[PDB]
């Protein structure tokens, strides 16, 4: 997008070396004489001058007149074209070179040249845009080596004197030095002696490339992930040096650009395809082998404090693990940065409110309300992290009601074939309290619950009942915060019965195991055993939640009483997203 | 929302915040399978069958609790006619703010949605001064927002109100109460005391910190109504409104403004240049005051537009360097009103110095500056090429000057080139061997036009300007019509670096269409500089009036712009 101003002089010849590509503009009244107004251009073959009056060829010499000097090949001998500005002369030797620096630019997986549109001078988001994608090296401390990083080619076609008075040099800008790390290729073998060229250490180097064609290949891979000081995007620039006279210092001439955007870290739902399961009670094994074999899922014997996410480029999809203070060779620890646990945080289905479309879904943790002295909320570091990658935008719910604090106790996500396709289970206080009053008018009042009291104390101790109150109030006012930020209307929340005492520190517990943090392989489910009445061969607790699940087509079992499960990536690719 | 659940055993009550939908669910405790609405209540339906929503409307605050009746009737020839009564309250409360940006503190009665920040030339938000400096200042620049309550006299006996900052936005924002302090930098919550009936409370925001690296400028307040009906029982939320507020970016000053205060500190040795600086501050009318490197702003709200000093009432800015030879504020510059490749800039670009490409001599600004003067997107800064210079100010080659025609602005650089014109044109006509160099080596014009060592350094020097003359053509979208190339000369000097042969010209002081221009002590021909000539005919077409002054610090300040930020759209 730069243009040179090749001044011409009548009474001395002047030499340039225009790189093609570039708007170059022949200014005129610099040295005319002062008389006449009628000058012409007796070009060459080799350069094509179209001119044009302000918005031979006898053109009135008024201020304004543009003159271009587009051309076609590249020189194989310096002024191999020529011209001429007579006045009624004017001398000019010309000659050029073909430097280009081409990525993948229209993430199509290839070294596309960096003709596409808008070159590679600005990131845009959206299914029409440029830009290339790198990966942070998912590592701790040949071709398997290179397979996860991108390919950056330098082009350059000059002739056989050219480079014995210019040179060349890439360089990284000094704020963003840390964040990549450039390894060369020699022509000798594709991976045959890499050394880094730029990093964190050294932010330019002066590069070496013989005259003539010469296409020489070098690989990029980031060393960090988007944060707060941390945007996203790197530029790489080449720059042509100009050093004829070897008594004054270098001068810039050409300067190419190429932008990149780290790939961030995406989380997965419970809402799509298992892939395997690593597993850390033996009967609770037994449990989870049938499971899994009844879902034809991997699951390796050796835990809620990590969640194995992907990051996606245009060639590799690399499995990523995130925890907080399995392996094979493509698993990676993020090092980035009760309420503050990793159990505070699920990744919703695929979503559209407000008009606007979510493909990726939104994440969601918990936090308080009105902050006081004893509100426990989540370490902002990594609120900041988690908001820094865009793709997936934050919701925050309330939950600091709960001694335990995290956000899997009263709610969880299924798949639907119908409707939208995913539900929406919130726990809910009232409706156990339904069920035994109407278990109690059938005529069973005197049922063994904890098999621990009946049923009828269970229906007659007044503190509970005014205790699951308050403990009701919360719950509502998190689905109408999730029925605003999800779009969801009232027909996608179905309601799973649990009970909860009020205590600890004025603070809520469950009284029998939680139905509400389930273990979802696919289609099929794992319930937690919910001990409770045994009415009528049945128990009537699991058979509320049997009869609200099983008519949408999905299994559910029962695990008398932590592992965690890897599930594909998305189809949809984050970089056709418009955050 | 508010989903209200009436049950068929004994009846419900509720408290509703007028202008909030409520709906009501009752497919879901209803015995079997298939209202009366009393005057203070307004019912409607729109598609017991499952998902028949029924919505519920006030028309005005209740008078005493539980005034407003619904009774909902399970009419059934098997099953006995059921009734659900539901005792309503209606409660107003509305939190208000500048949110359609005029100047009033604009009572919103549900009209607008105070929750967001949008950029756009009409649109909703608040803006808030910074506070860079009670019985004054408190009526003046402090932001008002309003709290207006009409609740029954015996209803706060039990639902508490509270206001809270977010813990991540509490070191930078502080708000008053009117006859202080609820929330600041230690207080993230405050607990208000409001009585019964109608009570109109009124609240002061200031601010205290820029946009910058980590603040990106919004900060929200919150109001929530708590119940505490029960005393061993914690309390539950039952509402929640919001106001948001951005931070006033700092916006510096182009030279085409006119003047409105030129300030020195002049002491003693200026001699003539006070006298003539005087002499301009009375032929373009300036108000000149008399007693290093600070550099003036102004910060816009729509109830106040306050004057500021960026140094390193008026008070200061201190966000940037908390230094090379390039983070000196001689090093920024403003473009005035551009236009590039449709979009449209209407306050300018700043300018600053940079090198190409790093090296271990590649002195750059501190990155503290360039990451504060870019995090106010009103206007984005722009890396120029000023390395090859000792001092390395981009003012030592460029500077806009206002022209009343075509574009309406004229950038002058140095041209080397243009004075071996001068000096050539003026040999090929005789009297080549004037002097040069008058004030205080008087070197003949002969012996500068034969000299082979300055032609190579001025070449050089030539092979830098057109590099930044085509980065300000792409990046400012200008023509050649707009660039005059005033003559100067330049010479390479130890540790290679390009320095001033005769003084600058360059650094000119603008008071509106008058020009302070330093003197290039240079030949006389004719009778008249040669160098006081080519300006001349190159600038007072325009109608500036130049002066020659014999250079000092004079800072100026300029009017604020017509056009308001926060019409802008990045």
């Amino acid at each position: 997008a730069q243009g040179t101003l090749i001044r011409v002089t009548p009474e001395q010849p002047t030499h340039a070396v225009c790189v093609l590509g570039t708007l170059t503009q022949l200014d005129i009244c610099s040295s005319a004489p002062e008389d006449c107004t009628s000058f012409s251009i007796n070009a060459s073959p080799g350069v094509v001058v179209d001119i044009a009056h302000g918005p031979s060829s006898t053109w009135p010499l008024d201020p304004g007149v543009e003159v271009t000097l587009t051309m076609k090949v590249a020189s194989g001998s310096t002024g191999d074209q020529k011209v001429q500005i007579s006045y009624y002369k004017a001398l000019l030797y010309l000659t050029g070179v073909e430097i280009s620096l081409c990525a993948d630019i229209t993430r199509t997986g290839k070294v596309k040249p960096t003709r596409a549109v808008k070159d590679q001078r600005t990131w845009t988001w959206g299914p029409c845009g440029q830009g290339a994608i790198l990966l942070v090296n998912c590592d701790r401390d040949d071709s398997e080596d290179l397979q996860d990083m991108s390919l950056m080619t330098l082009s350059t076609k000059t002739p056989k004197d050219f480079f014995t008075n210019h040179t060349l040099v890439l360089h990284v800008a000094r704020s963003e030095m840390d964040k990549v790390r450039v390894f060369q290729a020699t022509r000798g073998k594709l991976s045959s002696k890499c050394s880094v060229v730029l990093g964190p250490k050294w932010p330019s180097h002066y590069l070496m490339v013989p005259g003539g064609k010469h296409n020489m290949d070098f690989y990029v891979e980031a060393l960090a992930f988007p944060d707060t000081d941390f945007p996203g995007l790197i530029t790489l620039t080449i720059s042509l040096l100009d050093t004829s006279n070897l008594e004054l210092p270098e001068a810039v001439v050409f300067q190419d650009s190429v932008v990149f955007r780290v790939a961030p870290w995406i989380m997965t739902p419970n809402t799509q395809p298992p892939q395997e399961v690593y597993a850390c009670n033996e009967d609770f094994l037994k449990s989870v082998t049938t499971l899994a074999m009844k879902a034809k899922c991997k699951l390796t014997i050796c835990q809620d404090e990590m969640e194995i996410g992907y990051i996606q480029a245009p060639h590799k999809t690399l499995p990523v693990v995130f925890d907080s203070p399995v392996m094979g060779p493509d698993f990676g620890y993020v090092t980035r940065g009760g309420l503050d646990s990793f159990g505070n945080l699920e990744v919703s289905p695929p979503v559209t409110v407000r008009g606007k479309e979510y493909p990726l879904g939104r994440i969601l943790f918990g936090d308080s309300c009105y902050p006081s002295n004893d509100s426990r909320q989540m370490h902002q570091a990594l609120q900041d992290f988690l908001s820094a990658q865009q793709v997936q935008a934050p919701v925050k719910l309330y939950s600091d009601w709960l001694s335990v604090g995290h956000v899997d106790e009263f709610l969880s996500f299924v798949p639907a074939p119908d409707r939208k396709g995913f539900r929406l289970l919130l726990a809910s206080p009232r409706s156990c309290y339904k069920l035994f009053q109407e278990q109690q008018n059938e005529g069973h009042g005197e049922a063994l619950l904890f098999e621990q009291q009946k049923i009828k104390n269970i229906l007659s101790n007044k503190t509970l009942r005014e205790h699951n109150s308050f403990v009701e109030r919360c719950i509502d006012w998190n689905r109408e915060l999730l029925k605003r930020e999800l779009g969801l209307a009232e027909s996608d929340i179905i309601d799973i019965p649990q009970l909860f005492k009020l205590k600890e520190f004025s603070k809520a517990e469950a009284f029998f195991p939680n139905m509400v943090n389930m273990l979802v392989l696919g289609k099929h489910l794992g319930i937690p055993k919910p001990f409770g009445p045994v009415i009528n061969g049945r128990c009537c607790l699991e058979e509320k939640v049997c009869s609200l699940l099983e008519p949408l087509g999905l299994q559910c079992t029962f695990i008398n009483d932590g592992t965690n499960v890897r599930r594909k990536p998305f189809s949809f690719k984050w970089w056709n997203m418009v955050p």
